[PDB]
């Protein structure tokens, strides 16, 4: 199966799943001196104040938390977005190393890890659905860099030893993804892709301009997670990124100066 080594990593991607190397591919370079300032893009508005976790999940790429998305709860609207799109899950990519870890760069800059916040279009009605779309998922990018701790991380440093190996999870309930975003809502948009399999181009990316600061603590925690499952030879889980791809004819929009 497709993973991130040497054997199944990103290079290989392409043989299963061809829209690999399609013209909206995810992630890219964020080249802030040709992204366009767009003084049409509206704020972004979050509104998570009723989001309900349920469940953390050990996926055996990543870990995920994953939200009740069966009613209107929390959601992200405005910015480039038409329409409304629900919180399903949010997850995370990082490296062995601080230097390297996120998906997107900027100026080529490359961050500790990369938070997504993963919500769906509710005018295709579920999230199956919606993914098979040009315009069905929006994401929201959050770089990591490692310096002070962030508090409202912390419980889900805790709960990783209790989904050590590929296919445990754990109750996750009353978690308040607020505690994750940064103080400036300033973003970059473009059209794009899942960067995991099977990178369908149906992603609006938004990427915060403003990192959050993670302990090295915090981060060293989800490098003791494991890509394989319990019972089998241990593969830590690092260095689940996707490298950028080719920008081909897009243009990065930003929201800001
Ligand atoms: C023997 C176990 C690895 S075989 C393999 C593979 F090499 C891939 F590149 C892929 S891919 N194209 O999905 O990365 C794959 F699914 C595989 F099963
Ligand atoms: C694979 C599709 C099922 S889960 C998933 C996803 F929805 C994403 F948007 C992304 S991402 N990285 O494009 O936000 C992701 F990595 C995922 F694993
Ligand atoms: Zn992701």
């Amino acid at each position: 199966h497709w993973g991130y080594g040497k054997h199944n990593g990103p290079e290989h991607w392409h043989k299963d799943f061809p829209i690999a190397k399609g013209e909206r591919q995810s992630p890219v370079d964020i080249d802030t001196h040709t992204a366009k300032y767009d003084p049409s893009l509206k704020p972004l508005s979050v509104s998570y104040d009723q989001a309900t976790s349920l469940r953390i999940l050990n996926t055996g790429y990543l870990f995920q938390v994953e939200f009740d998305d069966s009613q209107d709860k929390a959601v992200l609207k405005g910015g480039p977005l038409d329409g409304t799109y629900r919180l399903k899950q949010f997850h995370f990519h990082w490296g062995s190393l601080d230097g390297q870890g996120s998906e997107h760069t900027v100026d080529k800059k490359k961050y500790a890890a990369e938070l997504h916040l993963v919500h769906w279009n509710t005018k295709y009605g579920d999230y199956g659905k919606a993914v098979q779309q040009p315009d069905g998922l929006a994401v929201l990018g959050i770089f990591l860099k490692v310096g002070s701790a962030k508090p409202g991380l912390q419980k889900v440093v805790d709960v990783l030893d209790s989904i050590k190996t590929k296919g445990k999870s754990a109750d996750f309930t009353n978690f308040d993804p607020r505690g994750l975003l940064p103080e400036s809502l300033d973003y970059w948009t473009y059209p794009g892709s899942l960067t995991t399999p099977p990178l369908t181009e149906c992603v609006t990316w938004i990427v915060l301009k403003e990192p959050i600061s993670v302990s090295s603590e915090q981060v060293l925690k989800f490098r003791k997670l494991n890509f394989n499952g319990e019972g089998e030879p241990e593969e830590l889980m690092v260095d689940n990124w996707r490298p950028a791809q080719p920008l081909k004819n897009r243009q990065i929009k930003a929201s800001f100066k």
